[PDB]
Order: C-alpha cells, then sequence, then structure tokens
C-alpha cells in the first residue's frame, strides 16, 4: 500500500521518552531531575540506534518513575508474554479449594478471556464453602483479568484509589474493568460470599498486589504469608515507534481503608511461613 513513514532519529525517540516521563512521572521535577536529564539529552545527541538511546534514558526512566518504572524493547515485551500462565485449582476437601492464580501478560481477547473464563468457572459452578486465594509469585500483568475472573467475589464499588504527581486523585472500580471484553456479565459481581484465605509471597507484585488491596477491608477476607515485592503503584504504559513499551510510575496508591502504598510491601494480617497450613485452619473455624 501507499506508505509514508519517516522514523524519529535514535535522539528524537530518547527525546520523546524524556518528554512522557517529565509529563507524567512521579518524581520527575526539580534540581536533580534535571540535571539527569540534561545529562541524558547530552549523550542523546550523539545516540546511533534505538536500543542505545533506551540504554541513554534509563538513569532518567528509573529517577523520574521510580523502581516501578522501565522501557522493554520489543523482544522482552514478547519473551515476558510467553511466560504467561493460567489459574488452576485443586480440591483440598468437600469445602475447600485452592486456586493459584499466576501472571499473565497477554493482552489478546482471547488468552485473557480463558484465564478470566477459567477462574469464573471455578467460583460459580464449583462447591465450596471456603477458597485460598493464592497469588504467590504472581509478579503481574494484565489487570483485566485477574481482577475479571475474581468478579463474582468482589464488590461492584471502589477497588482502590490513585493519586498522579498533579494531585489528581482517582479511583479504579468494578466498573472502569473491561468485563465486557472478557463476556462476563456485571450481575455475576459479587454473588459469593464464603470466607476467603488470599496467600501472598516475597515475589507477589504489582497487579497482583493491586489485586490483592481490592480485597482489603473485606469482612470474610484474611491474609497469610510474607510481605508483598513493594510494586504498590500505578503504572501508564506507552507504546514507543518501534514496539518497545515506556511502563511509566504515575500514581500513589491507597487501598478502600484508607492505606498509602508507594511502592511499599503490604502486610498480610498473618505473617507466617506456613500459610497454606494456617490457610486451612483459619477456613476451618470460619465454616
Amino acid at each position: 500500500l501507499n506508505i509514508y513513514l519517516l522514523p524519529p532519529s535514535s535522539e528524537r525517540y530518547g527525546r520523546v521518552i524524556l518528554d512522557r516521563v517529565e509529563q507524567r512521572g512521579l518524581y520527575s521535577q526539580g534540581r536533580q531531575w534535571q540535571i539527569i536529564r540534561q545529562r541524558s539529552e547530552k549523550k542523546l545527541k550523539t545516540s546511533k540506534s534505538y536500543q542505545e538511546s533506551r540504554n541513554i534514558v534509563q538513569e532518567a526512566v528509573r529517577y523520574g518513575g521510580g523502581k516501578h518504572s522501565q522501557i522493554l524493547s520489543k523482544e522482552t515485551v514478547r519473551r515476558d508474554t510467553l511466560d504467561s500462565r493460567y489459574p488452576e485449582y485443586r480440591r483440598l476437601n468437600e469445602d475447600i479449594l485452592l486456586i493459584t492464580i499466576p501472571s499473565i501478560s497477554k493482552l489478546d481477547k482471547r488468552s485473557i478471556s480463558h484465564y478470566s473464563g477459567k477462574l469464573q468457572n471455578i467460583l460459580m459452578e464449583k462447591s465450596y464453602k471456603g477458597l485460598i486465594l493464592d497469588l504467590s509469585n504472581n509478579t503481574g500483568g494484565n489487570m483485566i483479568p485477574m481482577i475479571g475472573g475474581l468478579a463474582s467475589i468482589l464488590p461492584n464499588d471502589t477497588l482502590f484509589h490513585y493519586t498522579d504527581k498533579y494531585g489528581n486523585k482517582k479511583t479504579i472500580t468494578m466498573k472502569n474493568i473491561p468485563l465486557e471484553a472478557l463476556k462476563i456479565s456485571r450481575k455475576t459481581i459479587n454473588t459469593k460470599h464464603v470466607p476467603i484465605a488470599i496467600i501472598t509471597n516475597h515475589k507477589t507484585a504489582s497487579s497482583a498486589e493491586m489485586t490483592f488491596l481490592s480485597f482489603k477491608g473485606l469482612p470474610n477476607v484474611k491474609s497469610f504469608g510474607q510481605a508483598t515485592a513493594g510494586y504498590t503503584t500505578v503504572n501508564e504504559t506507552f507504546m514507543l515507534y518501534d514496539g518497545a513499551r515506556l511502563a511509566l510510575t504515575t500514581g500513589i496508591v491507597s487501598d478502600r481503608q484508607g492505606y498509602k502504598y508507594e511502592n511499599t510491601p503490604i502486610l498480610p494480617d498473618q505473617v507466617t511461613s506456613l500459610p497454606l497450613q494456617e490457610s486451612q485452619s483459619w477456613l476451618k473455624s470460619r465454616i
């Protein structure tokens, strides 16, 4: 077809990332920020490729956005997509299901609907009186299939809040979740009410942590295990010219109860190295 393309220079490509970082990053203002930015622009003047430009702005991204921010090359983004897994369950006994809820980074509608659908089926069509939700080793990815699959046990209300560098406070509610895309019905939201035990470990991160926050303060819920990884900030992701992605931190976070998080670990209710064990016992007492 009839195509016109005049791709940015490697310098331009680098400067585009600096503009975004400055525009939305939590920390990208003030004396230390320029200097880092100025130093980055000086190197970019002689950059000879996009890859080189990403290397050059790395300090700026890390400073301007913090430890939850980064630039992923197109290749890195795809390899990470291929690490995606689907939820699994095992019946522990006639009353308790153990549900494994893993990392998934996929965007495509089919994959994310298979992930959420698997969860939906377990929660809606299986028999139980209590649940164990296992977020160990879930380092995040696409929030949509995670929150979506768990829709039946979450409020049709505020999930968590987040505030940007300009002091704009916003809210992620069950409505902001594209359930329609997963072909899941809003009539199923919050229709299961059983004791829920949630397990986390040190690797539990990011989307998984914000999924964890979405259960906080629920009276039927209690959590076991260890503090999470501490990537409790909202990111916005910007697709760059060659398919690379800028993941940029733009929001500080608070849960329904008013507690604030800024790349800070979440404490489970009951810290322990035996959370499956203590989980079941807790579930027994409440059943």
